[PDB]
């Protein structure tokens, strides 16, 4: 439950929002992370989300 709010805070800042995507992926809530990874063009994040 924690890194969900951590990623929300990072997106609120919007500077480390890639790290917010990383945290969202770590939370298992790939539905929120996949859209952001596609938008940011992070194929590493996309592959990590798809495998996990």
């Amino acid at each position: 439950e924690d890194m969900i709010e951590a990623a929300r805070y990072y997106e609120e800042k919007g500077v480390q929002m890639d790290r917010a995507v990383m945290l969202y992926h770590k939370a298992g809530h790939f539905s929120k992370a996949l859209e952001l990874a596609f938008a940011t063009q992070q194929f590493v994040a996309l592959q990590l989300i798809a495998e996990d």
